[PDB]
């Protein structure tokens, strides 16, 4: 079997005899993605080809999000129902992950469809549920935004993506002012510009709370165009931090840029979004709170006015238990993490 070839890693699209039909969707980040016929299950599924045994930072975020992927088990997280490889180390190049097909995803949607007050609500909720259960594993996403939200015809809505993620380690979260840092622009929270490395909770509800101002008006809300640009435009709207906000943050350098700027007041979030649903804009503000301390958390999200059709915490499960395995995989020769996928990838084999 073969797939409109050319480049970005697709020529040949190997899926074994289970898998059948021609039918391309997209560039993923390590190769191809085609939609298939499973002739088992008798269904449409999706299949993403990597490739990622040439770097060692697509071989961390593929094994990354394989071991997340497998050992969580949510309707709200986008699941693997096969994986596709060679049957030893050796003749394998190539690794197919198959997973429910998903007919868009949010950033798609967004680029074209209005969407209801009733839609934004479904969405948001579903959101929150999922990551009630990944931070009930003691783990982050890192890097929420529209296009890692997966959804179906039916608007069933699937979050994907770990290949950012990490355990939560809030006691070593503080860094120094300017930080590099690697999750998508537009979504980081404030604080990752200041003190932050990222590894607490609030870093991925501040995420959530830009996809809503998104949902809310089809356009990013933030749109830095570099590092600094994202604080700017996060206190153009917010306005300048409170003494007691700013008081938290005690490195020099963060303290001093924030004290050097200009005062602005905030910008009313009745004015950035006069069609929108007053309940809305009430969890905005929460989720969109300069102090990560004070920021809501996500089941006080789900427990939100706006919500309430929706809560039932009796029906938004949590982990079993806390993920403890290593994420950050740096300490690894390129010989380790091929081998630590071919093991973490052994279940879906003949064997
Ligand atoms: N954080
Ligand atoms: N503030």
């Amino acid at each position: 079997a073969g797939a409109g070839p050319e480049m970005v890693r697709g020529q040949v699209f190997d899926v074994g005899p289970r898998y059948t039909n021609l039918s391309y969707i997209g560039e993923g980040a390590y190769g191809m993605v085609c939609s298939a016929y499973d002739n088992v299950n008798k269904v449409r599924v999706a299949i993403k080809k990597i490739s990622p045994f040439e770097h060692q930072t697509y071989c961390q975020r593929t094994l990354r999000e394989i071991k997340i992927l497998l050992r969580f088990r949510h309707e709200n997280i986008i699941g693997i129902n096969d994986i596709i490889r060679a049957p030893t180390i050796e003749q394998m190049k190539d690794v197919y992950i198959v997973q429910d097909l998903m007919e868009t995803d949010l950033y798609k949607l967004l680029k074209t469809q209005h969407l209801s007050n009733d839609h934004i609500c479904y969405f948001l909720y579903q959101i929150l549920r999922g990551l009630k259960y990944i931070h009930s594993a003691n783990v982050l996403h890192r890097d929420l935004k529209p296009s890692n939200l997966l959804l179906n015809t039916t608007c069933d809505l699937k979050i994907c993506d770990f290949g950012l993620a990490r355990v939560a380690d809030p006691d070593h979260d503080h860094t120094g002012f300017l930080t590099e840092y690697v999750a998508t622009r537009w979504y980081r929270a404030p604080e990752i510009m200041l003190n932050s490395k990222g590894y607490t909770k609030s870093i991925d509800i501040w995420s959530v709370g830009c996809i809503l101002a998104e949902m809310l008006s089809n356009r990013p809300i933030f749109p830095g165009k570099h590092y600094l640009d994202q604080l700017n435009h996060i206190l153009g709207i917010l306005g300048s931090p409170s003494q007691e906000d700013l008081n938290c943050i005690i490195n020099l350098k963060a303290r001093n840029y924030l004290l050097s700027l200009p005062h602005k007041n905030k910008v009313p979030w009745n004015r950035l979004f006069p069609n929108a649903d007053s309940k809305a804009l009430d969890l905005l503000d929460k989720m969109l709170t300069f102090n990560p301390h004070k920021r809501i958390e996500v089941e006080q999200a789900l427990a939100h006015p706006y919500l309430e059709q929706y809560y039932d915490p009796s029906d938004e499960p949590i982990a079993e238990a806390p993920f403890k395995f290593d994420m950050e995989l740096d300490d690894l020769p390129k010989e380790k993490l091929k081998e630590l996928i071919f093991e973490e990838t052994a279940r879906f084999q003949p064997g």
